[PDB]
């Protein structure tokens, strides 16, 4: 009966701790910059067959290390109506991912808050839906991210919900 939980950590996600991680992935399966970037210079072999449409999740197992390639909107090109439906539906399938795989925890970024971002600050719209989908799985959730004022105003909307 161990209690799901829900963490942050400020640090390179390809440092995670977990069962798997899921990437920030683009729709080709390219390298990318950013967590892509950083998730590609740890397993570039999950890269293998890892193209797949925009909101939706595809995992490619190294070893036996599941790398969920979850591909959120780019919203320089999606509208805020469409960007936020295609962002509900990566994490839904990021969860249906990590339920399916059986993992006890899964580290995971916020999805289209880098350079898919459109220039806008997407912290609380991303964390929204990442709680949205995550919140009736029981795989503990590890949320990474870089900046120190994202890592407090994350632990804040994590640590206020109980």
């Amino acid at each position: 009966h161990h209690a799901p939980s829900y963490r942050v950590k400020r640090m390179d996600i390809a440092k995670n701790d977990e069962e798997c991680v899921v990437n920030a992935a683009n729709p080709r399966g390219l390298p990318g910059d950013g967590v892509c970037k950083a998730v590609y210079k740890k397993w570039p072999e999950s890269f293998k067959n890892s193209a797949t449409p925009v909101g939706t999740a595809k995992t490619v197992m190294c070893g036996t290390y599941p790398v969920i390639h979850a591909v959120g909107p780019n919203f320089s090109n999606y509208s805020e109506s469409e960007g936020d439906r295609e962002l509900a539906a990566a994490y839904r399938e990021v969860a249906k991912e990590v339920t399916r795989l059986g993992v006890n925890s899964v580290a995971i970024p916020l999805l289209s808050t880098g350079v898919y971002s459109g220039g806008k600050d997407r912290l609380t719209q991303s964390l929204n839906h990442l709680f949205t989908a995550m919140d009736s799985t029981d795989a503990d959730v590890v949320i990474y991210c870089r900046d120190k004022e994202w890592e407090k105003k994350i632990s804040e909307a994590i640590q206020m919900r109980t």
